[PDB]
């Protein structure tokens, strides 16, 4: 018996392998969980890196800045699910900031057309795809978003930073909503992970101080910090969207192995 038996949970954001969603996803299947996939723009080469999770499963088209996407979204779920059937779990798992918001670049360089795109897509569209899933979710449902503590500020990240405590922001008025049906929406704060994404920006001043940023989150963390291990980000990102932590919404729940608890 697994902990999301017989639970239909939609997962975005899953880019490559190493995306943190991919890990989610992977857990959940694991725990008995029927997934809806999302994506955008590579499909074939998307289908092909889902084709390794221990289960097969759906693959929707999605791009968060299309309004027709999003209009359609609850249908094509359905279409897929099953009539009669409706969603348990809706996992977001997407961000994005142009390289002129982050990094080596000067915080202010960058021109806002950069930054408000990267609002859309990290913070705005948590609540484009509330509004357009929470009609298609069962009472007891699970609303899940991905976050990193943006509570003080922190070189390298910039802008991103920002995004992150809009997100969080949305996330409270989220669960208002999302009460009304008798979801639950919340965000999992994670300590920094190696994905694809931060990888880059490692390489491409700037790639030392993140050195610095994840050398001192592990010794911070009183159990400790693997970057390289998204696994138990991915677990708790599960136990929110079980049945044992349902008096929890409007929340964050940080899986940083401790650290933003601890000074030095
Ligand atoms: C889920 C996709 S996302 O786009 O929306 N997203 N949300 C949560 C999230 C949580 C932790 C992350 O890891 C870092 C690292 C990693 N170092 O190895 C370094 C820094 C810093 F501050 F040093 F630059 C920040 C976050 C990345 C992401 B995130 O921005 O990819």
């Amino acid at each position: 018996t697994g902990l999301l038996d017989g639970k239909r949970i939609l997962v975005s954001g899953i880019i490559t392998d190493s995306s943190i969603a991919f890990h989610i996803a992977r857990v959940a299947q694991e725990q008995g969980a029927q997934l809806v996939l999302t994506g955008f723009d590579r499909l074939r080469l998307i289908q092909r890196i889902t084709d390794r999770l221990p289960a097969k499963a759906p693959l929707l088209e999605l791009d968060v800045q299309n309004e027709e996407h999003l209009a359609s979204l609850a249908g094509r779920v359905t279409e897929a699910i099953g009539a009669g059937n409706k969603l348990d779990g809706v996992v977001h798992s997407i961000g994005f900031m142009p390289q002129t918001g982050m990094g080596i670049n000067p915080f202010f360089d960058a021109p806002y057309a950069d930054v408000s795109k990267g609002i859309h897509i990290s913070a705005y569209s948590y609540a484009s795809m509330a509004k357009a899933l929470l009609p298609i979710m069962n009472p007891g449902g699970s609303i899940v978003g991905m976050d990193f503590d943006p509570s003080r500020a922190m070189p390298a990240y910039n802008w991103m930073t920002v995004a992150k405590s809009a997100l969080e922001s949305v996330n409270r008025f989220v669960a208002r909503e999302a009460g009304k049906y008798g979801v639950r929406s919340n965000l999992v704060a994670a300590g920094p992970i190696r994905t694809l994404a931060m990888s880059a920006i490692v390489g491409g001043e700037a790639g030392a101080q993140i050195q610095l940023l994840e050398e001192g989150w592990d010794q911070r963390a009183p159990i400790g910090w693997n970057m390289k291990d998204a696994t138990p980000v991915a677990k708790t990102v599960c136990a929110l969207l079980s049945d044992w932590l349902p008096a929890t919404t409007g929340d964050i729940i940080y899986a940083d192995g401790g650290a933003h608890t601890q000074l030095l």
